[PDB]
């Protein structure tokens, strides 16, 4: 038993959500957190692009949860400095806040960005931690007990975001 | 020039609702970060206790602002173990977050709390890193220039939060 919360088209009507607002708050470098967060970040890119037409850097940090889920962090790849930069990390789905911890205390190791900003495509709510997405897809309220999984072509080759039941 | 937002009576009023939202939220560890914090939490851990009757444990995280303000934890004084418990950070005025960041990364190094939560005196916006406060004392909206300085008893014998102009 699951329930499909968003649909192929509800995913991109976010997305495109997403770039508008991030355009328009900001007149920038995407890092994705997680194997989703990071294709989320390139499509976001994309559409960042197609819309003010010009290139949008993306990174990514390679960061493994592991049960208090203290998330390690593998490694990262930004191919610009982000030095006095103004960088949005890009999530699947925002829970405990954890990951995106994680995340942050990586990108002010690398760089000194002169801020860091949240996107996430659904935010379940469940925060462990003092941590707000700047931009969100969908708020989704869920109990402690659900799961929340976002399914992308690229990786499970469908685009689908369903809740389950414990 | 400088205008008085909040005067000594306006504090109590704002400490004693936090406490009652700590109370409620939570059926703890206090820790301050930055002088004015430290004493804050120690008002917050007296309130507690005398609306519920148990002690309440405080400690407090030594961190310093450096101008990418990149402040620098020189110490931690937390009298017990944070391991498997809810910690609540406590701050004067949430800026940028900077501190606050410092303060989480403080505490996931000490011990494996199951919760880090953040109550402030004041919110005064502009944030640079995604960071929200969990209870705030008095949202102030304010400009780029403006500065806000909490005064307390401990530190500046008086007590009022004032804004001023660049
Ligand atoms: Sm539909
Ligand atoms: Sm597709
Ligand atoms: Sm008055
Ligand atoms: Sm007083």
């Amino acid at each position: 038993q699951k329930a499909v919360i968003l649909d192929e088209q509800a995913i991109r009507r976010a997305l495109t959500r997403i770039a508008h607002e991030m355009i328009e708050r900001n007149k920038c470098i995407l890092v994705g957190i997680k194997t989703r967060g990071i294709y989320l970040a390139k499509r976001l890119a994309e559409r960042i692009e197609q819309i003010e037409g010009n290139p949008v850097t993306v990174g990514e940090i390679d960061i493994t949860l592991y049960r208090n889920d203290e998330p390690l962090v593998k490694g990262a790849d930004i191919p610009v400095d982000i030095t006095d930069q103004k960088v949005i990390l890009v999530d699947d789905v925002l829970y405990t806040g954890r990951t995106v911890r994680a995340g942050m205390d990586a990108l002010v190791d690398v760089g000194r960005p002169s801020s860091i900003q949240l996107a996430v495509l659904v935010d379940r709510g469940h925060r462990e931690l003092p941590i707000r997405a700047d931009y969100i897809g969908k708020n989704i309220p869920t109990s402690k007990s659900e799961k929340v999984m976002v399914q992308l072509d690229e990786v499970d080759q469908n685009d689908l975001v369903a809740i389950y039941e414990n």
